[PDB]
Parts: C-alpha cells; sequence; structure tokens
C-alpha cells in the first residue's frame, strides 16, 4: 500500500485534524487487510506490536459473527488509549458487558435487554420529542453558537436518563459525569479523570438501585443483575449512548451543510432513510477491535492466535464493492447495509433503534426551527483514535 512508513490508522494525532479517507480508501484497493505495524511506546496502550487494519465490510462482518473466535474481553473493544495507560487499566473495562465473552456476555445481554425492548424504547418517544422541539426552539432563539453544545449534545444524554428513569434533580450531575467518561488525549480535556467521575456515577448507580427499568433489571424475575452490574451498566450506557449519537447528529448536519439538496428534500419528506445514512456517515466509532483466540484464515489472510484485528468501520461504511457512490451522501440511500452500530452478531449496538429514534427526533426538530442553518466556521476534530468526534461547531441558525 502507498501509505507513509510507521503510519497508524489509530493514531490519535491523525483524528485530530482530519479523518484518513484516503488511506483508508488505499487499503480496500492495494492491502484491504494490512498489519499496522507500532513500535514500542506508540500502541495506544498496547505492547503486542501491532494489529491486523480491517477495511472491506464483510471482513467487519465475519469477525462480528464470529465471536467464538474474535473475543472482546481479552484486550477489551476500544483500540486506542493514552500511550502511558496501565494495563489494569484496560483490564478493569472487561467489567462492562461490551467487553465480555460467551457465556458471560450471553447471560448479561439477555437482562440488558429488558431495557431496550422496542416497547421500552418507544416509551421515551414523546417525551424526547417534547425535548427535540424544546432544544431547537432554543438554539433558534439564541441565533448563532456551539451546534454541538446547544444541540447535538443534550438529546442522547435525556434518552439515557430517561431509559434509567432518572430523577429530573439528578440529570445535571449524571450529564456531568457521563461526559468526563469517556477517554480521550484531547488537550482541551487533559485536566479531566474518567476514574473520578466512573466511580462516582457508579456509587449513583448502585445508590439508585438500592432505593429501588432500573426496576425490571435489578428485579430477580431469579436472573437479575447484582447491585454491582447494575452500576457497570449504568457506566457502559453514560460511554455507549453519549459522544456516539451526538456526533451523528454533528456529522448528519455537517453532511447536510454539505449537501444542500439533501437537506431540501428532508426538509419536505423526513424520509424513513435518513436515520441510517446519517449513522454510516457519521459513522461515530471509527474502530473497534477484537483478539483472535485462535488461528483464523480471514480472505486469505492468516490471524495468528492472540493478535488483535481493529475493524475500521469509517473503512466498511464506505466500501465501494458494497456501496452504490459510497462517497455521496445519500438521505434516501437504498440498500444501507452499514456498520455504524457494529456487525451483526453477539455484540451489534443494543441502543440502535434508541438512537435512530433520537436522531429522528433532533433532525425533525431541527427541520422545523431551523430550516436555514449555515455554519459560520469550520467544526473542531476531537484528539481519539477510536471515536471520530466534534468537539464544537459554530452556526447561524437564522
Ligand atoms: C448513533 C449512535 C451509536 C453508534 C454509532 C453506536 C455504535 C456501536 C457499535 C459499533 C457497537 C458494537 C460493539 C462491538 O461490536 O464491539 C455498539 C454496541 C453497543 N451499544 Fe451502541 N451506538 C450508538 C448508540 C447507542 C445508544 C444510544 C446506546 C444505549 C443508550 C448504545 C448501547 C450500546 C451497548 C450496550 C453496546 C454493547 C452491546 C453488547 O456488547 O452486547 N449504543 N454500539
Ligand atoms: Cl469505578 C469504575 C467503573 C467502571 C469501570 C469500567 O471501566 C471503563 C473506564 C475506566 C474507568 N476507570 C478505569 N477504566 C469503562 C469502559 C468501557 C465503558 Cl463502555 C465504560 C467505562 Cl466507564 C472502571 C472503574
Amino acid at each position: 500500500p502507498n501509505l507513509p512508513p510507521g503510519f497508524d490508522f489509530t493514531d490519535p494525532a491523525i483524528y485530530a485534524e482530519r479523518l484518513p479517507v484516503a488511506e483508508f480508501a488505499e487499503l480496500r484497493s492495494a492491502a484491504p487487510i494490512w498489519w499496522n505495524g507500532q513500535d514500542p511506546g506508540k500502541g495506544g496502550g498496547f505492547h503486542d506490536g501491532g494489529f491486523w487494519a480491517i477495511t472491506k465490510l464483510n471482513d467487519v462482518k465475519e469477525i462480528s459473527r464470529h465471536s467464538d473466535v474474535f473475543s472482546s474481553y481479552e484486550n477489551g473493544v476500544i483500540p486506542r488509549f493514552k500511550n502511558d495507560i496501565a494495563r489494569e487499566d484496560i483490564e478493569v473495562q472487561r467489567f462492562v458487558m461490551l467487553n465480555m465473552d460467551a457465556p458471560h456476555h450471553t447471560r448479561l445481554r439477555k437482562i440488558i435487554s429488558r431495557g431496550f425492548t422496542p416497547r421500552a424504547v418507544g416509551r421515551l418517544h414523546d417525551e424526547l420529542q417534547e425535548r427535540a422541539q424544546k432544544i431547537a426552539a432554543e438554539a433558534a432563539a439564541a441565533g448563532s453558537g456551539d451546534f454541538v453544545e446547544q444541540v447535538s449534545c443534550e438529546l442522547p444524554l435525556q434518552a439515557i436518563a430517561g431509559l434509567l428513569g432518572v430523577p429530573q434533580e439528578d440529570r445535571g450531575k449524571l450529564f456531568h459525569w457521563s461526559n468526563e467518561m469517556t477517554g480521550n488525549e484531547d488537550p482541551e480535556y487533559a485536566h479531566i479523570d474518567p476514574k473520578a467521575s466512573s466511580a462516582e456515577l457508579i456509587g449513583y448507580a448502585m445508590k439508585m438501585a438500592e432505593e429501588k427499568i432500573v426496576t425490571q433489571l435489578i428485579q430477580a424475575d431469579g436472573e437479575k443483575l447484582s447491585d454491582d452490574e447494575f452500576g457497570f451498566f449504568v457506566v457502559m450506557l453514560a460511554v455507549a449512548g453519549n459522544e456516539t449519537t451526538r456526533n451523528s447528529i454533528t456529522q448528519g448536519m455537517m453532511a447536510f451543510a454539505e449537501h444542500p439538496d439533501q437537506w431540501e428534500l428532508y426538509k419536505k419528506v423526513r424520509p424513513e432513510t435518513a436515520a441510517d445514512e446519517i449513522v454510516r456517515w457519521a459513522t461515530p466509532v471509527t474502530a473497534f477491535q477484537r483478539t483472535a483466540l485462535r488461528d483464523y484464515e480471514l480472505s486469505g489472510v492468516q490471524i495468528k492466535k492472540g493478535q488483535r484485528v481493529v475493524m475500521f468501520y469509517r473503512s466498511a461504511n464506505f466500501d465501494e464493492e458494497v456501496f452504490q457512490d459510497p462517497f455521496t451522501f445519500n438521505i434516501l440511500r437504498n440498500p444501507n447495509p452499514h456498520v455504524g452500530f457494529g456487525g451483526t452478531g453477539a455484540h451489534y449496538c443494543i441502543g440502535a433503534n434508541l438512537a435512530r429514534m433520537t436522531i429522528n427526533l433532533i433532525f425533525n426538530a431541527v427541520a422545523d426551527h431551523m430550516p436555514d442553518l449555515k455554519p459560520i466556521s469550520a467544526p473542531e476534530r476531537l484528539r481519539s483514535g477510536w471515536l471520530n468526534g466534534i468537539k464544537h461547531w459554530q452556526v447561524d441558525y437564522t
């Protein structure tokens, strides 16, 4: 592949500036499964010398289906942390369902599914609709400002808060904790600890369960979450459903600003197909990883026991062999077999429909209250080597 020497698809330095679209496309053409070597002290907390970069949609899907071979437990699924992270701080992330394997995963996913039935998510619809409309109304009123803060941030948080029945009086502190919890190495957030906020939120979660969806989860059925499991559940959601859906909203609106015909069409018909195009295009989670528990031949590459594989959803979502005109934003996209919510398999995003609803509700409200919104200045990107984040985006709502 024509890539610079020692180029690392997980390098936070890249994502601080841009998405490496041209580099991904190069791999898809020249080396769709490619060993991304990492020098010592530069593996983002991993010290195994590198990982297999997975760039093709079907390979991402194959990995995600074969979780009997490709493990989330062994090194967790987050492929990049601060280079100096202690291993202990990686391993502790095995206490969330995301970073478990069968049979422990199966049991927790089965219980936590109580929270995510279409009926449970459907019940949140009206309050989130009301919240979305008021958010949009308040941003329109303010004239201009930070679209991330004023429009993208709060609804995903309210969706988490509503699913859990957090009292309104407690939502402020909950959101504060949640917003310090998804680790990054960005200089704007250098003074934030993850650790303290996580401890403090698990403390609240376990007090909440003590005082008591929360009911369904901690009530015996005789499967129930233990109080610490409920805590681990809440801490997981604070990361899983926060900056993920936020960046779908930010970058979907960015897509609309760049594709004014799509925005015009959206405002008329709010089509059913928009949310999934927004997710495909935003690809909030750039990459998650797995560790091979045995040797596995994947598209002619001999993957070895113990090696990491990094599924770059940002590549797979633009796979030219699958998506017609992948680099066209098409809100009527059909079909749309994207992996923005993961490959289908044991770990496929449990919050996918909760995210779609959040997305439709906010964009309906934006179309309603700020139909002529225009950016004032460039998005500011988050320094993360797995999260595709926009910290700030100054826009003129009128
Ligand atoms: C547009 C927004 C979202 C995106 C792009 C996204 C992305 C993903 C992806 C790629 C995975 C796969 C995990 C893996 O295969 O290793 C996942 C899993 C997960 N997501 Fe989402 N997600 C979003 C919204 C949400 C929301 C709103 C929630 C809940 C409030 C949620 C909860 C979860 C949970 C609990 C898992 C782990 C499932 C398991 O391990 O069994 N997600 N998400
Ligand atoms: Cl007191 C606590 C509570 C919870 C965890 C679980 O550890 C990490 C973050 C993390 C914090 N401190 C060290 N590591 C974590 C991983 C994945 C997700 Cl999706 C969410 C979270 Cl919060 C650890 C300690």
